């Protein structure tokens, strides 16, 4: 495995990924296409009929066909990933040279995944005013809500999929550098360093993808409210509201969690590579201090993360009964946001606590020896 043999496999990946988008752009041109020429087959004397099965079915295989090619792109792209990893894996030795390249892939796999979602948000939103054009010119508005609830909802089922397998792409980047910091016989401080650093771009990470997922929330609950304007009762857009506000909300906790979880996955493997090469020093008691110097910040960093995207959801809750909602649904779920804020604070508070207990109870066997 050549460090340029990985270069030269990320480097095809991003073709791979260019050749897929330029397809798609060519499907969205030719769909477009079709549409157009359905609307100047009316106007010149087709049957409203004929036009309104032909525009349900123009839309719908055109949508089928983006979400096709989407799919099999993400399988391939994925896929080749995969192999890549495994490559790295069982291959690369530990060291800060093999760290250097998994954050690199990191930082490759986050921007692809940023390119699918990207992607997949122009798909659906085009889509979905291609369904406000079928209104203009003659579908009925009942049709066009239906169409328009399962077009905004298959676009988010996907870049909901995108997004968790992203994640879930990351992560086993995450865990196999982890790994390559642990077998690495190099018991020098420069250990805590190189975790510390992991501990960084993790949390990084951690809130690039809470971002996403907060643009996800807030895009699909803006079109929500661009379909009550278009035609969509607000008695349906309230319970769509309150669905998508709900996803959003433990999607955002989900990934929190996991993001929590890693946090302390470093700070163990760190105190475990701590406790096993060094002795009762000087350099392991100053080392111990700054292992929970950094690591009660980034517990502190979650729980401010953790009010944020609190206030965030509330602010929604308070937009809906702006637009209708009545006051006792915002309120239960204003309680319902809370609550979940509640949870991650306490679960990283704990875990921050844990941490300085550990660093105690090391902190004391050492005294001890």
């Amino acid at each position: 495995p050549s460090p340029e043999s990985a270069r030269r496999q990320l480097a095809e990946l991003e073709e791979t990924q260019e050749r897929g988008e330029a397809e798609i752009a060519r499907a969205v041109e030719e769909g477009e296409r079709e549409l157009e020429r359905l609307e100047e087959e009316q106007k010149a004397g087709l049957p409203a009929t004929e036009f309104h099965a032909r525009a349900i079915a123009a839309l719908t295989e055109w949508i089928a066909r983006q979400e096709a090619l989407l799919t099999r792109l993400q399988a391939e792209l994925e896929a080749q990933f995969t192999r890549l990893l495994a490559e790295l894996k069982a291959g690369l030795e530990p060291s800060r040279e093999t760290l250097e390249q998994f954050l690199e892939l990191r930082e490759f796999w986050q921007e692809q995944g940023e390119r699918q979602l990207a992607l997949a948000r122009e798909l659906t939103d085009r889509q979905l005013e291609w369904v406000k054009r079928l209104k203009e010119w003659g579908l009925p508005q009942t049709e066009a809500n239906a169409l328009a609830i399962a077009t905004l909802t298959r676009g988010a089922a996907l870049l909901e999929a995108l997004l968790t397998r992203t994640v879930a792409g990351v992560e086993a980047i995450f865990t196999e550098a982890l790994a390559a910091l642990r077998a690495g016989l190099e018991p020098s401080r420069e250990t805590l360093e190189q975790f510390l650093e992991l501990r960084e771009f993790w949390q990084e990470q951690g809130e690039r993808q809470l971002a996403l997922a907060r643009e996800l929330t807030d895009r699909q609950l803006e079109w929500v409210k661009r379909l009550k304007e278009w035609g969509l009762p607000q008695t349906e857009a309230n319970a769509l509201a309150i669905a998508t506000l709900t996803r959003g909300a433990a999607l955002l906790e989900a990934l929190l969690t996991r993001t929590v979880a890693g946090v302390e996955a470093i700070f163990t493997e760190a105190l475990a590579a701590l406790r096993a090469g060094l002795e009762p020093s000087e350099e392991f008691t100053e080392l111990l201090e700054e292992l929970r110097e950094r690591f009660v910040e980034a517990y502190e960093r979650l729980k401010e993360i953790a009010r944020e995207l609190t206030e965030w959801l509330l602010r929604w809750v308070e937009e809906f009964r702006e637009w209708g909602l009545p006051e006792t649904e915002a309120e239960a779920l204003r309680e319902a946001v809370e609550t979940r804020g509640r949870a991650l604070l306490e679960a990283i508070e704990t875990r921050g606590e844990a941490a300085v207990e550990a660093i105690r109870t090391e902190r004391e066997a050492a005294r001890r020896a």
